């Protein structure tokens, strides 16, 4: 069987993810690598009208106190559902084609983001921003699709000052530094969470250690430096102080989904060509999988280009 | 490994009786069977405040012209997420325990509803009520968990008049008696039954799609007909591929479900017996580990205790 390499480029917006990916794809032949780009078209037009604008306007209004917390949360929760749809369907149609984990791959699929961006990271950030309930965040977590073998996720590293500068220059977005801090924190916690789980961390065993980044490397993080720390929220706690079981099960799901992922960190604090070559080097250590049928490759190939043609800018 | 029988009791709400559910809870008194009840405490308190009230009030306000269709859709969409969370969490934790198809089962697990109630049927009914976009409905559809072996789903049959009678006597907290919603949810579940048969008999929605504009049910009598929604179509009339893929997922999820129809036009004891009758044709599975059975039990009873009424 031929092998496939899937690489999901993810992390906070405004670091240079899309550029780096396009540059990497531009190195290959036409059909040994395919890019599944940002579904900006779905977001601005097909799925709803100007979703990014709707999201940033609602946070602004909440910040200004023009709307209540409840009203912001219903908007954010609905918008996140829309934002996430293309990632989820892509995963669902790809799934039957992916075999076990496994020499150059027959095909490299590079994605602008993984489903967890829309079903975990952005929701968790909105929660920190006060515009989503933690119950809703865990409902998204509960819906995260089963983690396919060979899920390589590349997260970005960039100094806050450089990141702020980069964002300050370069849809419907507004310059929200609070959101920038929140999303950077969430992806930092994410990286630590994967390393925590892969080092044998059991959130149920360490829950009590809560009260008052890099993966593929380093020692086991403290649970307080992982995503689990976000869910020590009064809404989720029974009178006796413990998590309601329904929310505990959602954390069990979070652990299950993240623990089998392969996380890499890319330093974006360099030129676009620099990011490209750094990403290229990084792929050398990424996990390939077999495909389940011989015709999976061109099939998978057509799905990606179809996606790119229809929902890309 | 020991065998398991899962039975999801689903269909439009309001078809049953309090003596019906009591018999169900009575059934679960045994060691060999556990009843996983409706997570009403999650809906009213844990997940949000009075979600059901929120849902019916919003539709009411839309019906009266007090809010826009857009305003109702964001509230409706958000609320459906809360409604479905307990089913989705339960499926995700249970799924690794389910083995291949497999005589009495070591354990019978009876659920109040399947995830498709919250991720497909009620969203689709709200779409028909003009309070959810079809894009949102297909977003929920995209997230329906993979259908495992032995997914037995029981749908109810009851004439509409009789349904209205029963529904009127069992309104839930915050519920409003809405005959339009009753019709919508009944239509959706009827389409669902037809959709499973259509798929099981070889129906290909892509092949038959043209028939919506020009032996198994006709595609116009399945759920696929709902997604001819103009919001989902390009200027030339083609479905966008992203939505077509969601329909491919729908087809995959639904085709391998085993549907059983329970006639509710009878007594609670009769309904209970009929349900027991229906079990002889249901598909059992093995579990994946030796400790899967007691773990499943624990899950099911804990759910019941924490979230059941
Ligand atoms: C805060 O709003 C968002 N919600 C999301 O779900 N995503 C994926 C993103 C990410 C991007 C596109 O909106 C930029 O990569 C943003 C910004
Ligand atoms: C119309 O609102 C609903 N949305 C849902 O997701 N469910 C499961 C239900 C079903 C019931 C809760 O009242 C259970 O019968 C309703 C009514």
């Amino acid at each position: 069987m031929p092998t496939l390499l899937r690489v999901y480029i993810d992390g906070p917006h405004g670091m240079g993810k899309t550029t780096t990916t396009q540059l990497l794809v531009a190195l290959g032949s036409r059909d040994d690598i395919v890019y599944v780009p940002e579904p900006m078209t779905y977001w601005r037009v097909l799925g709803a009208s100007e979703t990014i604008a709707n999201i940033y306007t609602t946070q602004h209004r909440l910040d200004q106190g023009e709307i209540s917390a409840g009203d912001a949360a219903v908007v954010m929760t609905s918008a996140q559902i829309t934002m996430g749809m293309p990632y989820a369907v892509t995963d669902a149609v790809l799934a039957p084609h992916i075999g076990g984990e496994a020499p150059p791959p027959a095909l490299t699929l590079i994605f602008d983001r993984h489903p967890i961006a829309a079903l975990l990271c952005y929701p968790a950030a909105r929660y920190l921003m006060g515009s989503m309930t933690p119950q809703a965040v865990l409902a998204f977590v509960a819906l995260i699709p089963p983690t396919l073998p060979g899920t390589n996720i590349v997260l970005g590293a960039l100094p806050e000052d450089r990141h702020i500068d980069r964002l300050a220059k370069r849809p419907g977005e507004r310059l929200d530094l609070a959101m920038l801090a929140a999303i950077r924190r969430v992806y930092g916690l994410l990286a630590n969470t994967v390393r925590y789980l892969q080092c044998g961390g059991s959130w149920r065993e360490d829950w009590g250690q809560l009260s008052g980044p890099q993966s593929n490397a380093g020692p086991r993080p403290h649970i307080g430096d992982t995503l689990f720390t976000l869910f020590r929220a009064p809404e989720l706690l029974a009178p006796n102080g413990d998590l309601y079981n329904v929310f505990a099960w959602a954390l069990d799901v979070l652990a299950k989904r993240l623990r089998s992922m392969h996380v890499f960190i890319l330093d974006y604090d360099q030129s676009p060509a620099g990011c490209r070559d750094a990403l290229l080097q990084l792929t050398s250590g990424m996990v390939q999988t077999h495909v389940t049928t011989p015709g999976s490759i061109p099939t998978i190939c057509d799905l990606a280009r179809t996606f790119a043609r229809e929902m890309g800018e």
